[PDB]
DNA sequence: CATTAGA
DNA sequence: TCTAATG
């Protein structure tokens, strides 16, 4: 957690690189497992040799560990850090729509900057086009303050369209968080579950609602169960307009809500931990359900859920307010 | 890890 | 169809 830090972070740097600037899936995969095992080890690594005893720790990485140990640095690391092309990739990459693939492609084409990308909006797609447009705003955080204002409106039309809806704005938001990166709306309806072969309109209806009113401003992607977009709070009585916000609404079979809800609400750790427990408690949890375990090794059969409580009751735990679902 | 775009 | 990008 800190005793083996530099080595971990170094490695991950090492790793993230092969994956992005290079196509080295494996090497990359390599650095990762190592970066992982080394992280687990209870002692201070004092030499490669030492590291080397480890699983996945080869001659290659160990060599790397020595240099870092020995001198507060690494050239390869230093060289990349400098590498304009490489740099370039990391950059283009913050463009929502922009992935390593495009990144490289763009690069090779000579498009290395924000401006470049502008100059050739043509060479970009709608997603990337939007991304382009709201680069600054997509990079900006979202004050809960807004989170509150946003939530409000959303719940408002949701309700207006059909009173039978159920929306929950999950994530860190839901978790108390002073700020968030985007808004996650979980969505369901009685008239939609496991078997009840859709009602795409279920989704449809709302986005359309949201739009009609000006909450939704763009479409990143709209599918029959997952919309992905951009929003903004009505820029008040002037002098102060609002930054463009990434928003995501999703349809869910009323029969799987709370799990999903539980789930997306995190924290990643909370979940893992709760989930770990459900194992002892003779259960199974995952993003959609909760199944009782059968000694044969495994088992099925989806226990009925109506609330975040059921799942809790199930595994006989303490109801954790989302506030304190931190871990 | 599943959904969406796109080509 | 596959391939990429988000989450
Ligand atoms: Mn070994
Ligand atoms: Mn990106
Ligand atoms: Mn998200």
């Amino acid at each position: 957690e800190t005793l083996n830090g530099g080595i971990t972070d170094m490695l991950t740097e090492l790793a993230n690189f092969e994956k992005n600037v290079s196509q080295a899936i494996h090497k990359y995969n390599a650095y990762r497992k190592a970066a992982s095992v080394i992280a687990k080890y209870p002692h201070k690594i004092k030499s490669g040799a030492e590291a080397k005893k480890l699983p996945g720790v080869g001659t290659k990485i160990a060599e790397k560990i020595d240099e870092f140990l020995a001198t507060g640095k690494l050239r390869k690391l230093e060289k990349i850090r400098q590498d304009d092309t490489s740099s370039s990739i990391n950059f283009l990459t913050r463009v929502s729509g922009i992935g390593p693939s495009a990144a490289r492609k763009f690069v090779d084409e000579g498009i290395k900057t924000l401006e470049d990308l502008r100059k050739n909006e043509d060479k970009l797609n709608h997603h990337q086009r939007i991304g382009l447009k709201y680069f600054g705003d997509f990079e900006k955080r979202i004050p809960r303050e807004e989170m509150l204002q946003m939530q409000d409106i959303v719940l408002n039309e949701v309700k207006k369209v059909d009173s039978e809806y159920i929306a929950t704005v999950c994530g860190s938001f839901r978790r108390g968080a002073e700020s968030s990166g985007d808004m996650d709306v979980l969505l369901t309806h009685p008239s939609f579950t496991s078997e009840s072969t859709k009602q795409p309109k279920l989704l449809h209806q709302v986005v359309e609602q949201l739009q009609k009113v000006h909450f939704i401003t763009d479409t990143l992607s709209k599918g029959e169960t997952k919309f992905m977009g951009v929003c903004q709070l009505p820029s008040k009585n002037d002098e102060k307009e609002y930054p463009h916000r990434r928003i995501d609404i999703r349809l869910i079979p009323k029969d799987q809500y709370y799990c999903g809800v539980l789930y997306f609400t995190g924290s990643d750790i909370f979940n893992k931990n709760m989930r770990a427990h459900a194992l002892e408690k003779g259960f199974t949890i995952n993003e959609y359900t909760i199944r009782p375990l059968g000694v044969t090794g495994v088992a099925g059969e989806p226990l009925p859920v109506d609330s975040e409580k059921d799942i809790f009751d199930y595994i006989q735990w303490k109801y954790r307010e989302p506030k304190d679902r931190s871990e």
